[PDB]
């Protein structure tokens, strides 16, 4: 592959500001999760500089990144949680690493959004959405001009599907119409919000609030995650992305 | 110091279950919580069984009793968080991995309580406490049948005189009538809470909850405390105190 041409094809397609394609040997989901992990690490110390206020999120991937990056001395800088919180899993989200990892390469601390992922009511999510304390990390969500995220995929297998926030209905609807999550909310092949009902009372960035940021970065790579992407980047909620050759060409094909 | 003799004074005192009078061979406060910590540790490995719900906090004594905990091969516990969250701090909490620390102790996984310490209004307090998901973390918190904190003071150092969420009269009503926190709720020297108002609209485990419980653990020690650990054991929070024999005297003393 020519990773330059494979690039630009990707950026013509869905419109990206930067397609980072990065090399990796072979197409299985961990030697792609470690280079592009390596790869990320690498640009967020590239790319923070003096002033930025990151947004960040927590899961397998964005913890790899976060124990790759290298101490920058910058100033000014604040990282934020974009990503609403579990109560209870099997296994460790690294939630709480990942962020301070991220911070302490940047010379700050975290900043935590302290509430879970979802609210059984959409009407408690809106009053603690508009708590002043709480607004305030939302605010700083909004204002982060850097935000760094992977996709989730739809499985069985899905974290958010097994903490009982769902009934039969609302999983079923997601089996069917959705292709993957950024920071929880569940997104179709097209970029849409799935449901409207579930993501009201779910916490968190809101996606299209994503398309706003000067770098909103995408790291994501594996055929389990293809559709995940393609959804993701339909509804342009990265503009930036860095993705192997492997599923850079998978994309391409269809 | 006899320490047998001093924990009985101790005991007939406060009406406590147990008082262990540890030794320190120096009233310095960092001494004090070295010793306390350890103690601390070895309790809680003798005392916890199969089948126990182990209600934990967060803060620098309870983060050192996470760190010498050795693991105990039993089955069927679960650790619970009974502390509120905050969003940001200069010093990090360890409350994430002071959890893990005894999660991984007693063989299991965290049960996070995914908040922030205190709401702005406590009409939202109330909504988010019966939450149908929060309300089953809240719940697990009260059908704890340990409980390990510490006590906190009300100098003007303290964090939470220092987070946003209280202003001006609020700050000086604790700063006068209260003598310390257990999991972030303000009691004066009576045991009784200072302001209900405030109270109200705290996030954590209901300090009249401690009362009914087999084993409520008091670790605490150093001159700086004697006021709080006083107004705790008269509010008869803990029926097992940790303390040194210099506080321990201290107490007596009045």
């Amino acid at each position: 592959e020519d990773l330059d041409a494979l690039g630009s094809i990707l950026e013509e397609k869905y419109g990206l500001l930067e397609a980072h394609v990065v090399f990796s040997p072979t197409p299985d989901y961990a030697g792609i999760t470690h280079d592009l992990s390596r790869y990320g690490a690498e640009y967020m110390h590239e790319t923070v500089k003096d002033g930025d206020i990151v947004g960040v999120s927590w899961g397998t991937t964005m913890y790899q990144i976060a124990q790759n990056m290298q101490p920058k001395q910058v100033k000014g800088v604040e990282v934020v949680q974009l990503k609403g919180g579990i109560s209870h899993s099997r296994v460790n989200t690294y939630s709480a690493e990942t962020i301070q990892l991220f911070a302490e390469a940047f010379q700050t601390m975290p900043r935590y959004l302290p509430l879970p992922v979802v609210f059984d009511n959409a009407d408690v999510k809106r009053m603690v959405e508009k708590d002043r304390h709480i607004e305030r990390i939302i605010e700083m969500g909004k204002q982060a001009n850097i935000a760094l995220f992977t996709v989730g995929t739809v499985r069985d297998e899905a974290l958010l599907f097994r903490l009982g926030y769902f009934n039969e209905e609302e999983k079923a609807l997601l089996k069917k119409q959705a292709v993957g999550d950024i920071c929880s909310r569940f997104f179709d092949a097209k970029g849409n919000i799935c449901s409207s009902a579930i993501n009201d009372r779910t916490i968190g960035v809101e996606l299209q609030d994503l398309r706003l940021k000067e770098r909103s970065i995408l790291v994501a790579g594996g055929s389990r995650k293809v559709s995940s992407i393609h959804g993701a980047l339909t509804g342009k909620y990265a503009n930036v992305l860095i993705i192997d050759q492997h599923t850079a060409r998978a994309l391409v094909n269809d």
